């Protein structure tokens, strides 16, 4: 998120 982290795997 804002802020944050946003991971795809």
């Amino acid at each position: 998120g804002f802020g944050g982290n946003d991971n795809f795997g």
